[PDB]
This record gives structure tokens, sequence and C-alpha cells, in this order.
């Protein structure tokens, strides 16, 4: 019968590795857009297909091409482990979401197109123009079986 | 504007109202059958359509008419209120279940065909051959509202 198991292996700090803190307004780095949280046709109890770290344009549509990259979805409603919002939204509803745009250090690996596929060089160049530092310098971690 | 909600407004000891307990063996009334828990072609996390009170034949399949009735299903795993069999099975995977056939006092308002149709006259008559009482003498509860 297998087993009922759940796993959580990620945090918010692993996507936005750091900011530039403004003195005039702490919201200088974020923009708010309206997004289709639950697909139009999916049943009310279907979980949302959005996952933290996806690249979304300024019009709320996840990017399937490098050109339509405007920001990284970092809303607190789609972070790893937050599964409560099931059936809480009418299918086809559009709900505001928070995008991070300017003045950030962004992890290369967690950025992903609408369909999970990693981002190319064109995407990196397009996103950097907003003033973000996409980096590959992550130490990582090793577990259990890896001798040290 | 519709919030996450759940309900539990039914339980065991209503589909079956009382037994005749054999002194020699407490398990004379019941019987095991083998049925597919998760639909033969649905998703692993998708919930089963089985609910307590659904009539099944002697081969372990839900009934469709009066002739395909052998007993009721009162298994522990399907009692109204319990739902944590999330992907612990596979599509079409057989699982043992428990029926209720002999020496029982049953409730008409709860018995249902496979699709939920209220039990008909022929189904009642057939299920009485096993020696079970079928009654409508039920004092329904009047909830807050009208005056008592």
């Amino acid at each position: 019968a297998k087993a009922h198991v759940a796993t959580l292996e990620g945090n918010y700090s692993d996507i936005v590795l750091g900011r530039v803190v403004a003195f005039g307004d702490t919201g200088w780095n974020f923009k708010e857009v309206d997004m289709t949280f639950i697909a139009d046709d999916a049943d009310a109890d279907s979980k949302t297909t959005l996952f933290a770290g996806v690249l979304v344009g300024e019009d709320g549509t996840p990017a399937t091409a490098a050109a339509g990259v405007f920001g990284v979805l970092v809303d607190r409603k789609v972070l790893p482990g937050v599964d409560h919002y099931i059936g809480v939204f009418e299918p086809g509803e559009k709900v505001p979401m928070v995008l991070a745009v300017r003045g950030l250090t962004l992890n290369q690996l967690k950025l992903k197109y609408a369909d999970g596929t990693a981002i190319d060089a064109a995407g990196i160049q397009a996103l950097e123009a907003q003033g973000n530092q996409v980096t590959d310098k992550i130490v990582g971690t090793q577990f259990i079986g890896s001798v040290l």
C-alpha cells in the first residue's frame, strides 16, 4: 500500500538570496499584478498550478518564452508547503500576486519557465536588465551517504 | 468569498441500527469482498466514489439493479468522516472490504445504489431474503429553526 508521505525541501531565502534595502520605501523592489490562480477549467478542489520561482510577465501570464520575462513570482501564497488554499478560489478567478523586479540577488537554478524548463541565456539577459544579479555561486549541501 | 470548510453529519450505527449477535462467533453477520478502491483509471490522489451504504453484489462490485444486490458496505475505511487514504493505493488496485448481510436492522434513508439512487422496492425485497429488517420508522432530528 505504499505510504502517505509528504516532503518539504525548500525555503523563501533560497530564491531571493538578498535585496537592496531602500530607505524611502521597502516596497521599491516589488510589483503587484493580477494572476489566474486556479486554471479556468480545473475543478474547484484542484490545487493551483503556480509554483514559487516561476517567471511571469507584467500582465500576470507565466512566460513560455524568454522575451516575456518581467519578474519572479515570490508570493507568500505559493511558497513551498502552503497547500491550504484548495477550493478557496473560484476557478477562473484573478487574484493579486507579488512579483520581485528590482534590486535582488536571484538564484539561477530556481528560476523556471511556465513549464518547469530552466531559463536560457536570453532569459538571463532579459531579467538582468531590471537590475538583478543572477548568480551560479551556490555551495549546496550533501546528505547522509556522501563522505566528508 | 467562499471559505475553506468541512462537514461531518453522519456516522456508523445509522446505516446499521442493530444486530443479532451470535454467542459462538461475533463475526457471523459480516463477510469480506474484494473491490477496487481507487477508480480503475483515475488519478492516484483522486478520492474514491465509494461511500458507506452502497449496495454490492456477491462478486465484490457495486450494484446497479435489484438483482445485483447481496449486502451493504460498512467498511471502516469508508465511514463518513475519514479521509486520509490519499494515494496510498493504485488505480485498479484490489483491496479487501467488509459487508453486512445477515441479521441486521437497516436504514432505508441511507441505502444507495452505485450512482446514489435511493433503494427501490425490488432491491429492498431482494436484500430481505438474507434476513435483514428494512425500516422507515426513524425519528428525524429537527435542527434550530422551527419551534418546538
